[PDB]
């Protein structure tokens, strides 16, 4: 499959020397997922992939950092007492670690960086910064920002300049190269990345505002018959809409299969797949040979015991079957890093899809997108609900976009253009 960027090609160079960490970053659609999966075996090295949630753990093929360095989920300070309990194993197993990687780093905090740090100090007794492991971090640099709790913010506040993972002070000490995958190659299309970079940036142009007002539809956006997705801020208000359209007549049940050891927030799938014939659904996965992709949408078209079928947009009847997601742990095998299964999950890769969160919608894009308006948006939020959309003509939203709603992230934008200033490099040296 994959195409080998000069992008992707300059990340592998960097690499090659061990003293090189890296940041590999890009907009959804740019080769990331893959090139991750390529990294890894082209390395060379014995690698373990974390992530700092469950689900994009299992996606990655990995494990938590939570899980695999022993770090609570809540705010640590720098000099707050570390819970130093590894098992003899584990410590074997991180000792042998000459790569780390670290999948959706955008929504690990500075203060979960600087315990790693720590912990790996402690486990290979160096100096350091991670004791010597060599680190690559992966991610959407403008992936939403995980909701702080006000607790967590007061903490946090007293050592970190930032909510943000570069505001680790492990960066005092050691820093990172930054590589942007930039392909996508198809979107493409001059205004619209320029109305998406304006917007990102809030430089928007009295031109790009109306662009934006002329967006506003309100029949197309308040009907839920065309192969509109609504894309919602809250939860609450997307599962009122699926529910709603679904209804309660002729609805099959598909309970999600449980094999021996699955963290709950590792599922990535429905728990309760609730159908009927006619159902809007998404492809939660990647199938090369049954052709369909993550995001991909579709209308049910038929429900039996081992196979859903559903018509695809693009027109292909495809059978979906159960799809099994593997908790995989990394352990030591004649000297070398590998995996073993500790449990799975079965479901099919489906969910209903006439709606769906701007949170779980990240990463993924749409033909149509139906974008419900807020007068209580965060920074970067607008930005984010827009590049759903593989096009402008695609877009519409139920209310008219202003200038109230553009709202910047700078501490994310600054730090891109510090190191873009910098020799595409972050932290010391």
């Amino acid at each position: 499959d994959m195409i080998l960027t000069e992008e992707m090609q300059k990340i592998m160079n960097l690499i090659q020397d061990d003293e090189n960490n890296v940041f590999v970053t890009g907009k959804a659609g740019s080769g990331k997922t893959t090139f991750l999966k390529y990294l890894i075996e082209k390395s060379g090295k014995n690698c373990i992939v974390a992530a700092p949630t469950g689900i994009a753990a299992i996606n990655a093929g990995g494990v938590t950092l939570h899980s695999l360095f022993g770090i609570p989920f809540g705010p640590i300070t720098p000099y707050d007492r570390l819970e130093n309990k590894f098992s003899e194993y584990k410590v074997e197993l991180l000792l042998k670690m000459e790569l780390l990687i670290i999948d959706e780093i955008s929504m690990v905090r500075p203060d979960i960086l600087d315990t790693i740090d720590r912990k790996l100090r402690w486990v290979y007794e160096s100096d350091e910064p991670f004791g010597g492991v060599q680190v690559i971090m992966f991610g959407d640099l403008f992936q939403l920002p995980p909701v702080t709790k006000k607790q967590e913010r007061e903490i946090l506040s007293d050592f970190y300049d930032g909510f943000f993972f570069f505001n680790a002070l492990v960066f005092k000490r050691t820093g990172f190269h930054i590589v942007e995958l930039t392909k996508i190659f198809r979107q493409t299309e001059p205004e619209f990345i320029n109305v998406l970079n304006n917007i990102r940036n809030y430089q928007v142009t009295s031109d790009e505002l109306d662009l934006l007002s002329e967006l506003k539809d309100r029949k197309i956006s308040s009907s839920y018959d065309n192969e509109y997705i609504h894309i919602c801020t809250h939860k609450a208000d997307v599962e009122k809409i699926n529910a709603d359209k679904l209804g309660e007549q002729e609805i099959r049940n598909y309970d999600i299969v449980i094999k021996d050891k699955f963290p709950e927030s590792s599922i990535p799938c429905d728990l309760h797949l609730k159908l009927r014939v006619g159902a809007r659904v998404m492809s939660l996965v990647n199938d090369s040979l049954k052709g369909y992709y993550n995001g991909m949408l579709g209308i049910v078209t038929a429900l039996e015991d081992n196979v859903i079928t559903v018509r695809m947009d693009n027109g292909r009847t495809i059978k979906f079957e159960r799809y099994t997601w593997s908790n995989t742990q990394y352990t030591l095998k004649d000297n070398e890093i590998v995996k073993e299964e500790i449990g799975s999950c079965t479901q099919f890769p489906l969910t209903l899809a006439w709606a769906i969160t701007i949170h779980k919608s990240q990463g993924l894009t749409f033909d149509k997108i139906i974008i419900h308006v807020s007068h209580t948006f965060c920074p970067g939020q607008l930005y984010v609900a827009l590049s759903r959309c593989r096009t402008l003509e695609g877009i519409v939203s139920d209310a008219f976009i202003t200038k109230q709603m553009i709202i910047p992230e700078y501490a994310l934008i600054d730090f891109e253009r510090a190191y873009k200033s910098e020799g595409n490099y972050y932290g010391k040296r």
